[PDB]
């Protein structure tokens, strides 16, 4: 039905519509994020490292803040924007806070989760810092677990970059 991530509308952290289709033609990594998680440090470091290392090939990281896992994203978008830039020097796009699970789950997440299920084919996001790898057609090709390393993600990202 939906054929890519570009069939969906998302708000950036400033609550204006985000120009999502600018990333079409090259792969992306999309995280759901939290500021007060045990994965926050490792999560933002991996995201940044991958973003810096593959920026020039048209690769980006999008971060969707989410407060559904232990309530570990309590702050507003401006507070999140500041924390993220001061601590980690993350220069990638930070989006508006959303739900990833349930009746108010963002349509884009329902699509990614359905395309790339978790443990035992279950759809639900299990925690903060789950990521989806997206290909050049805007189709999700991998789900990564919270804690997934740079090298774990490169295993799939590198062959993807060399494609098309």
């Amino acid at each position: 039905a939906a054929s890519s991530i570009f069939d969906f509308e998302v708000l950036d952290a400033d609550h204006k519509p985000y120009n999502l289709v600018q990333h079409k033609g090259s792969p992306l990594l999309i995280y759901n994020v939290a500021s007060k998680c045990g994965y926050t440090k490792g999560g933002y470091e991996t995201a940044t490292t991958l973003y810096n290392k593959y920026k020039s090939q048209g690769f980006t990281v999008l971060a969707f803040p989410c407060n559904q896992f232990g309530g570990q994203e309590p702050g507003n978008e401006e507070e999140i924007k500041e924390f993220v830039c001061t601590k980690f020097k993350a220069e990638f796009p930070i989006m508006a806070k959303i739900n990833v699970n349930g009746e108010n789950a963002h349509p884009l997440y329902e699509y990614m989760k359905k395309t790339k299920p978790g443990i035992l084919k279950t759809k639900a996001i299990k925690w903060n810092f789950t990521s989806f790898l997206i290909d050049r057609d805007g189709v999700p090709v991998e789900r990564f677990s919270p804690g997934a390393s740079v090298k774990d993600i490169e295993k799939k990202l590198i062959p993807l970059l060399e494609s098309t």
